[PDB]
């Protein structure tokens, strides 16, 4: 059973993407500003705004330099700005973004953009400045989505050219190490598996489906072998909008039709473990993220707060 424990609005308009760190969500939106949530189980209320204009356009992406309390921000500005902290002050700019994502690390911040391109930026201790190490040119189309695995410096790109690609370093010589060729529409996301070890991945699709991806080994030249193992119980009607695989071992999806499911696998099968329709009541759900419950933002502007 998925409950809803609680229904927070936060804007009238889209929200696009959030992410927590520290017991904090924070939210993106077609609007300029930035909105922060204090997140328990109490909870759950809004503490922050930040704005100053920093702000041209659509928020489209947020994300925590991991278990630390900086942010980045990618905007269909073509821009992405930085805050750091109560109060969170700015700290740069960095020059459609469609995603942003940090290392695991906390050094490196991939940005994408439907230019069809992925920038990989470093940065240091404090993060206040910013190197661009490499430009990543791989993908024929708009990218949509970027995400690193938990523990190792491997990045995974979701594209509207219906693949997802991945990408490695051999000492910053950053390049793409394996096309994942099988989806039918845009790749929406994808996230890695949390199991420790060799590499899985979990994306969902306007094809309406979610795919579980397998690392097979390297072959000759360096380069990542990578197979679909499975394609995920029917659940979606079916663009599957965002998917988030937990440290529990379960993959969440949501999709332009209103529905949230959770899979669970046992004994090399995966089965649906819950669902729910209607979540953001009409509205389109574009992002879902585990905090363990699930966090939901759709086209009304709301994140719904579930319990499993
Ligand atoms: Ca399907």
């Amino acid at each position: 059973s998925i409950n809803l424990i609680k229904s927070l609005k936060l804007y009238k308009e889209k929200i696009w993407s959030f992410d927590f760190s520290q017991g904090i969500l924070a939210t993106g939106s077609t609007d300029r500003k930035i909105k922060l949530v204090s997140v328990k189980y109490d909870d759950f209320t809004l503490i922050d705004v930040l704005d100053e204009t920093a702000h041209k356009k659509a928020i489209r992406s947020v994300a925590w330099r991991p278990h630390t309390s900086l942010l980045a921000a990618g905007s269909f500005d073509s821009t992405v700005s930085i805050w750091a902290k109560f109060e969170m002050d700015l700290l740069a700019i960095i020059e459609e973004v469609k995603g942003v994502a940090w290392s695991n690390d906390g050094y490196y911040l991939a940005t994408c953009s439907r230019d069809k391109s992925v920038w990989i930026w470093e940065t240091d201790e404090s993060g206040e400045e910013y190197e661009c190490i490499s430009v990543l040119q791989e993908h024929s189309q708009d990218v949509k989505h970027v995400i690193w695995h938990p523990s190792e410096a491997l990045l995974a790109s979701s594209s509207y050219d219906d693949t997802v690609r991945i990408w490695k370093d051999y000492d910053d010589d950053w390049e793409c190490v394996a096309v994942l060729n099988g989806h039918e529409g845009t790749v929406w996301s994808s996230d890695f598996d949390k199991t420790e070890g060799v590499f899985r991945l979990c994306s969902g699709s306007d094809d309406s489906t979610v795919r579980v991806w397998k690392y097979m080994g390297d072959d000759e030249d360096d380069q990542q072998e990578w197979v679909c193992e499975a394609i995920l119980p029917d659940v979606h009607k079916r663009q599957v909008y965002n998917v988030a695989w937990g440290f529990n071992g379960l993959i969440a999806s949501v999709g332009a039709d209103g529905v949230l499911a959770v899979y669970e696998e046992v004994d090399g099968e995966w089965k649906v473990f819950a669902k729910r329709a209607l979540c953001h009541g009409v509205y389109e759900i574009n992002v879902v993220k585990w905090l363990t419950i699930l966090a939901t933002g759709g086209d009304d502007g709301i994140v719904n707060f579930w319990s499993l």
